[PDB]
């Protein structure tokens, strides 16, 4: 039996949570209570199978069990089709009510009143809104969400304790979710071969000192971990993640110097810690690449006898000595390299043909560096909010077909690059920026996927995972496009209206000039400013 094997390894507490998540991600509209029942059933039944591993129905696969309970058009179907069904019925942007925290004391009453139902409430509300959220991590998040109610519902000021943490958690959760969503899209839309390269790139960067053989292993295990979490095999996802976190720490010496602090802590903390570690220090004298990937006489041989292992050995070797490069760059270079080997090893003298393959890299490397230098100059020259509007406008013109809420949402997130990254030294900027942008652009891509309107966005999104940022950056304003025919708000609120309006304002006269925008923008901000001052306001807003 399988249920048992998990219940045991994960413990009831976590089992129960995961199983909840699994469900609330699968059916996002279904009410809270409605799930908890199904959870508790499943949980009781598991226990039975813990007692009698050869009890009735314990012979079944989790999917079947879960799908079944859930089913109490997808449900007219059977495994595996059925599961794939639910997996493809996941909504990235539900028409679910905005989330809003009732007054502090109100929560602090409910938290002591019913502590369990309260956390389950949290997991439930997040999970249905982030159907691709990294389940294990969501537990970390939940414990840290408990830890704040424990303390702050027990101090002089609750509001100036609790809320400030919850603003941090919402922020952090939004990032994690978005980052994970990239992982899941990479896998599902580009297949594992592709994720593997990504991992190989990133981990070679976290763990320079590690021999390829180790990194390959890690990549395997990690890929297995994510594959599962994205195919909705959360229980196994978490276990396997644990087992991985346990593995890494035993073999620490052969992986990174940095892990010690992380490895010392509890199951949940350390898996996150590790995920988040700093890059290990760059080993000393590492033979220049060129020897084995350009000057060698056996390039064209090894690419024949083991293209994967060879190109991997390459990605590894280049990645480990470039923590300054984005992953997506490194992948591109890897692709260029593969490509060129392909053409060259079909020539008269291949040594000659491929000999200059590094010259090809200068462009691919520079294209990003410039772009970042420039919009970091820009960022510091404008500040984040204003900075967001320039991206807003830039992009809105590029894809005036995309829905306003999405445009705003994405633009704003593009905006944070500046503040996130521009404070770093050049050395650490590009992997910060570009790889963040790769996440945000993926939000676009998926939100767009749902309800497609712009063949250009689609092209960029589907054509290649790695070249998306250049593909988007490339885009000139869309000429085909046919022009489109409250006072008691927080700053962040006011911003999102103003911006929302800005998009409509661009969609109206795309061939606008920054000046004749300044002019219309200002006009309207004045309008709202005056119509805030009062009288019978609505009578004022008459226009």
């Amino acid at each position: 039996s399988e249920v048992a094997h998990r219940f045991k390894d994960l413990g009831e507490e976590n089992f129960k949570a995961l199983v909840l998540i699994a469900f609330a991600q699968y059916l996002q509209q279904c009410p809270f209570e409605d799930h908890v029942k199904l959870v508790n059933e499943v949980t009781e039944f598991a226990k039975t199978c813990v007692a009698d591993e050869s009890a009735e129905n314990c012979d079944k696969s989790l999917h079947t069990l879960f799908g079944d309970k859930l089913c109490t058009d997808c449900c007219a179907k059977q495994e595996p089709e059925r599961n794939e069904c639910f997996l493809q019925h996941k909504d990235d942007n539900p028409n679910l009510p905005r989330l809003v925290r009732p007054e502090v004391d109100v929560m602090c009453t409910a938290f002591h009143d019913n502590e369990e139902t309260f956390l389950k409430k949290y997991l439930y509300e997040i999970a249905r809104r982030h159907p691709y959220f990294y389940a294990p991590e969501l537990l970390f998040f939940a414990k840290r969400y408990k830890a704040a109610f424990t303390e702050c519902c027990q101090a002089a000021d609750k509001a100036a304790c609790l809320l400030p943490k919850l603003d941090e958690l919402r922020d952090e959760g939004k990032a994690s979710s978005a980052k994970q969503r990239l992982k899941c899209a990479s896998l599902q839309k580009f297949g594992e071969r592709a994720f593997k390269a990504w991992a190989v790139a990133r981990l070679s960067q976290r763990f320079p000192k590690a021999e390829f053989a180790e990194v390959s292993k890690l990549v395997t295990d990690l890929t297995k971990v994510h594959t599962e979490c994205c195919h909705g095999d959360l229980l196994e996802c978490a276990d396997d993640r644990a087992d991985l976190a346990k593995y890494i720490c035993e073999n620490q010496d052969s992986i990174s110097s940095k892990l010690k602090e992380c490895c010392e802590k509890p199951l949940l903390e350390k898996s996150h810690c590790i995920a988040e570690v700093e890059n290990d220090e760059m080993p000393a004298d590492l033979p220049s690449l060129a020897a084995d990937f350009v000057e060698s006489k056996d390039v064209c041989k090894n690419y024949a006898e083991a293209k994967d292992v060879f190109l991997g050995m390459f990605l590894y070797e280049y990645a480990r000595r470039h923590p300054d490069y984005s992953v997506v760059l490194l992948l591109r270079l890897a692709k260029t390299y593969e490509t060129t080997l392909e053409k060259c090893c079909a020539a008269a003298d291949p040594h000659e043909c491929y000999a200059k393959v590094f010259d090809e890299f200068k462009p691919l490397v520079e294209e990003p560096q410039n772009l970042i230098k420039q919009n970091c100059e820009l960022f510091e020259q404008l500040g984040e909010y204003k900075f967001q509007n320039a991206l807003l406008v830039r992009y809105t013109k590029k894809v005036p077909q995309v829905s306003t809420p999405t445009l705003v949402e994405v633009s704003r997130n593009l905006g944070k690059v500046g503040s996130k990254c521009c404070k770093h030294p050049e050395a650490k900027r590009m992997p910060c920026a570009e790889d963040y942008l790769s996440v945000v652009l993926n939000q676009l891509c998926v939100l767009h996927e749902k309800t497609p309107v712009s063949d250009r966005v689609t092209k960029c999104c589907t054509e290649s995972l790695v070249n998306r940022r250049p593909c988007f950056s490339a885009l000139e304003v869309d000429e085909t496009y046919v022009p489109k025919e409250i006072c008691t708000l927080s700053e962040k609120e006011r911003q999102i209206k103003k911006q929302t309006a800005l998009v409509e304002l661009v969609k109206h006269k795309p061939k606008a000039t920054k000046e004749q925008l300044k002019a219309v923008m200002d006009d309207f901000a004045a309008f709202v400013e005056k119509c805030c001052k009062a009288d019978d306001k609505e009578t004022c807003f008459a226009e």
